[PDB]
């Protein structure tokens, strides 16, 4: 039964600032959270994390930040690993974002308004998913559907 | 009241073997198909025009075509404008879809599935929103949410 940790978030309370986006009217530290999991499926080849909400109001939600390929033995994202504090493992890939980009940036929503920011990690049957870095966060999500063998999440709200 | 209409689907039926994709299994022309409008509110500066699949499993649906800055006198994009069969009227722009590239792609859902493919004209306040061919979908939608004054749309099914 995979399980989602973290040092920095807890589920259902409010994203820190420090996960907040450093800009569009905000001032947060912009630097993704760390992240634990643990117990994984049998059958497990590689792990998928992405940062989604769905409650922008775009018509398909936003992603925020999107890592493919963590090999199998991934049990942890190092605080920063979407922000540049991190070495990437070989192999591993993060993926174009809704912010035209790869990497984290976090919650900016309008004003006054409150969103779920999921953060999620999915444990796939495939070693490698076949993309590269200017994939969306759809296809990346398209490629999770069908290879997922479970998943674990972190909802934090954000204002 | 603003009007879609169209020479090639109809609203509810199935989407044309013309507009379905090439590739993927299926062997569709993938030509955009023709989009007329009228009636459109006052004020209206620009229009943006996006095809989207609310129903593809990959948490974010998935977007086949968007198009902006479309001028205030726009009331038609022929056949193949998503194409390459039109010449791109000044200050238009093709921006990025889910399939990593700008332009039309056709529908290709899983084999047997039949899913939602939602054509829409959105009538902007604003004469440009500040994207370039690199923007998402989602950050389309997001510009659209805030210059909205109408729309109007078509759904084609398709398997």
């Amino acid at each position: 039964a995979m399980k989602l940790i973290s040092n920095d978030l807890r589920d259902g309370d409010k994203l820190p600032h420090r996960h907040v986006f450093n800009g569009m009217g905000y001032d947060g530290d912009n630097i993704s959270p760390h992240l634990a999991w643990d117990d994984v499926p049998a059958g497990t080849k590689s792990f998928v994390v992405t940062c989604y909400d769905p409650d922008a109001p775009t018509g398909s939600g936003w992603w925020h930040w999107v890592v493919v390929n963590l090999p199998a033995d991934t049990r942890v994202l190092p605080q920063g690993f979407g922000s540049g504090l991190v070495a990437m493992p070989d192999g591993v890939l993060q993926t174009r974002t809704d912010f035209g980009k790869t990497g984290y940036d976090g919650a900016a929503p309008p004003k006054g308004e409150t969103h779920r920011y999921i953060f999620t990690v999915h444990a796939l049957d495939i070693e490698r998913i076949d993309v590269d870095e200017g994939a969306s966060g759809a296809m990346v999500g398209f490629n999770v559907h069908f290879h997922s063998l479970a998943s674990a999440s972190i909802t934090a709200m954000f204002s």
